[PDB]
């Protein structure tokens, strides 16, 4: 069976205890937390490409209000995130199974953009997913896993100063 760990998970729910947020740029900027996932349970000899994307977590804008997140009353159905693909990709299993995948790489932005970077809506929350597409096979095929201890807003820049301080301390 196909098993995927989200790596440092003790530290990511130390962001998220807080309400996570993560910096949106027009040019784009790196995550931190860096998402890593522990992978076992592949085929070390089939081929596979490891995907990443952002799932509106709900409809709603957010704001911080008085040292607080609060969703509005007017939610809006949310355009799907485009996706990233790992820069390894594609690869053997044994690649991707011998160290944590780590998508160090990916940059947000809040713009329309050359492609690379990954556009998100400033204020909405997001759920990071990961797909693992086995490719070249006769037969293809997807796993995907959501990681809710990742949760974010995207921010254009820091709300709440227990965040920046988290964030500086771990870099
Ligand atoms: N989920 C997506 S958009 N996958 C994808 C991305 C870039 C090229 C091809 C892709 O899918 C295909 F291989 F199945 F066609």
């Amino acid at each position: 069976e196909l098993r995927v760990g989200l790596e440092e998970s003790e530290l990511w729910l130390r962001f998220k205890e807080l309400t996570n947020e993560m910096i949106v740029t027009k040019n784009g900027r790196r995550m931190f937390p860096v998402l890593k996932v522990n992978v076992s349970g592949l085929d070390p000899n089939a081929m596979y490409s490891f995907l990443l994307d952002f799932v509106a977590a709900d409809n709603h804008r957010w704001k911080y209000v008085n040292g607080e997140w609060v969703p509005g009353g007017k939610p809006e159905p949310q355009a799907p995130s485009c996706v990233y693909i790992h820069p390894d990709s594609p690869n053997f299993g044994a690649h991707w199974m011998k160290a944590p995948v780590s998508f160090s790489k990916v940059k947000l932005t809040n713009k329309l953009n050359g492609g690379g970077q990954i556009m998100l809506n400033s204020l909405h929350k997001y759920e990071p997913r990961i797909h693992i597409v086995r490719v070249g096979g006769p037969q293809r095929m997807i796993t995907s896993h959501c990681f809710p201890e990742t949760q974010f807003i995207a921010v254009t820049a820091y709300q709440n100063e227990e965040i920046t301080a988290l964030k500086i301390k771990y870099n």
